[PDB]
């Protein structure tokens, strides 16, 4: 089997991407943030504290003939930005772009933090990291991809995110019309539960390539590109007026600037992020200070190839027995 679904940015900055997901019988369609950096499928629901729901579409398990309480199971997760959610668990039928998993764990939120409440466009998250990160207790649950894997034509999914435009998540096949050139595959470590790999280096603008190993994760659920402070300083040094602002929380640059591109290495291949992809716009409405899309990973503890990086490529998440990541230009 295969599936294919369109993913759409939630706002004019590509802050996140939402993909429609069918849950239950009759189907309830919720727009979920597909997150290759976590492993929980959770939704706003009829159980979510009323004061914490503000415009989201909710999953109502009592209206699904295929929903079953997963008795005794609870979940609780926090994300790298400090947000969090928690609740109980149902199993139900879940379909993405025509691909169906029966008995998928659907984690129903009883509580969500303010950042989730405040984002009316995101109805939940669909985690696509390795199931070893799933937070359901006492019986850890599998991701949608892990459950679908055996049924897929090929044990892969692909992320083809758009720049200020819709994109595609495919499961079970590689769309050879969706990229240029060849896909370069690179080794994955699953030891931390992430799609963790090692980039071979970087270049800034038209500069020469610096060969240097950068361990990091491919994370569709993170907006920006987080790299070591040395790399990030070398990038922003090329932009007149750019500075790291403690009060804003990262590098800002004059909105009057044209940004250089940033290239990252995948083995012997190269992915070029256009400078425009690194512009996240005014720090506040009307400001002439703009927020940078390349930021330091110092104190995160891990480098993150988030959407800024991934949307410049066609990305293959190969979940074969020996997992790998593929990157192609597009
Ligand atoms: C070893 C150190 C790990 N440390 C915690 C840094 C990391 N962090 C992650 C993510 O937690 C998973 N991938 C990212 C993600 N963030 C979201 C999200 C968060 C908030 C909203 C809200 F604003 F609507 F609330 C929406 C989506 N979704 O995914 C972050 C992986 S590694």
């Amino acid at each position: 089997s295969t599936g294919s679904a369109t993913t759409t940015p939630i706002d004019s900055l590509d802050d996140a991407y939402i993909t429609p997901v069918q849950i239950g019988t009759p189907a309830q369609t919720l727009n979920l943030d597909f997150d290759t950096g976590s492993s929980d499928l959770w939704v706003f629901s009829s159980e979510t504290t009323a004061s914490e729901v503000d415009g989201q579409t909710i999953y109502t398990p009592s209206k699904s003939t295929t929903a079953k309480l997963l008795s005794g199971a609870t979940w609780s997760i926090s994300y790298g930005d400090g947000s969090s959610s928690s609740g109980d668990v149902y199993t139900d039928t879940v379909s993405v772009g025509g691909l169906t998993v029966t008995g998928q764990a659907v984690e129903s939120a009883k509580k969500v933090s303010s950042s989730f409440t405040e984002d009316s466009t995101i109805d939940g998250l669909l985690g696509l990291a390795f199931s070893t990160l799933n937070t359901v207790s006492p019986t850890q649950q599998k991701t949608f991809f892990d459950n679908a894997k055996a049924s897929l034509d090929s044990p892969v999914f692909t992320a083809d995110l758009g720049y200020h435009a819709p994109g595609t998540y495919n499961f079970g096949f590689i769309d050879t019309t969706a990229y240029t050139g060849s896909i370069t595959y690179t080794a994955v470590s699953t030891k931390q539960g992430f799609w963790e790999w090692t980039s071979t280096g970087y270049a800034v603008g038209s500069g020469t390539f610096k060969s240097t190993s950068i361990d990091g994760i491919a994370d569709t659920g993170t907006t920006l590109l987080y790299l070591p402070a040395t790399v990030v300083s070398a990038y922003w040094a090329q932009v007149s007026g750019a500075k790291s602002s403690s009060s804003v929380g990262g590098y800002v640059f004059p909105c009057s600037a044209t940004l250089p591109s940033f290239t990252f290495g995948v083995g012997s291949a190269r992915i070029v992020i256009p400078g425009d992809y690194i512009d996240f716009g005014p720090i506040s409405t009307g400001s002439s200070s703009c927020f940078g899309g390349i930021q330091s990973s110092a104190g995160i503890g891990i480098n993150i190839f988030g959407d800024v990086a991934l949307k410049a490529a066609f990305v293959v998440f190969n979940g074969a027995t020996t997992p790998t990541l593929g990157f192609a230009s597009k």
